[PDB]
């Protein structure tokens, strides 16, 4: 009688906590036989919410950080990047995304500064790489700046 | 006794099937007084499980999407972005970000196609922008193109 209210109470209190985001209590082992597929489920639960709880606090440092790399290439740090080390699973996958295709984009833009610093400067030798889709655009029109120039 | 038995297994049924992910079950209403308690921390539990699934769910869409525009853009389809419209929360709002971004920096790169091509047609009205930073050697560099060409 004072027993089962005890042991109903504790459940009825770890719920709670679960409820209200409290997932550092230890959920431990069953007190009797009969409960042992409550508690069970109640240690499987606590672990899904304290994943879960990380996972989503991964996403959230994933926004902030790509809003201080947005700030700092707006500024003109443009060698800033997200860093994804300290980030883990998804979050740390989508960071190295980030960083990589914005790179390439550099990369590409400082190519076309690099040949036409070379034409200023009378230097013919250098190409602009062969790009595709719209891409292309951006070769024809430096092949057309090199013609043009010498 | 039957009733007990009866009400406790209940319990224990929709607790290991929010263990097992299947939260599609209707929770309800408690069955008697006193397990009030237990039934008003299940309904939040089982809305804080479905709502924490749909945001990691939203975070996979956001890598998907990525990993598509990071395709697309090495093929040369520039134009592409993730369809942030079609996310919600902060995975929207990253979505958002990576789009900005990206468009921030290939415009950068058109201005200094369309400056020098000006330049190789012996147009030399046009001047490139002022950036700041690391992104000023850009600016500086042409200018150089621009005095020497003429
Ligand atoms: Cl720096
Ligand atoms: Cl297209
Ligand atoms: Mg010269
Ligand atoms: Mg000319
Ligand atoms: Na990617
Ligand atoms: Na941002």
């Amino acid at each position: 009688h004072a027993v089962a209210q005890q042991r109903a109470d504790r459940i009825a209190t770890l719920l709670q906590s679960f409820a209200d985001g409290q997932l550092d209590t230890a959920v431990g082992e069953a007190p009797a036989p009969g409960y042992e597929r409550h508690y069970d489920s109640l240690r499987a639960l606590q672990r899904q919410l304290r994943e879960q709880r990380a996972e989503l606090q991964q996403v959230e440092s994933l926004e902030a950080g790509l809003a201080e790399m947005s700030r700092q290439h707006e500024a003109g740090w443009i060698d800033q990047t997200i860093p994804a080390e300290r980030l883990e699973g998804r979050a740390a996958r989508i960071a190295k995304g980030v960083n990589e295709l914005v790179a390439a984009h550099i990369a590409v833009k400082m190519k076309v500064v690099s040949v036409v610093t070379a034409y200023g400067q009378g230097n013919f030798e250098p190409l602009m790489d062969r790009l595709p889709g719209k891409k292309a655009q951006i070769t024809e029109a430096i092949d057309g700046v090199r013609e043009r120039l010498r």
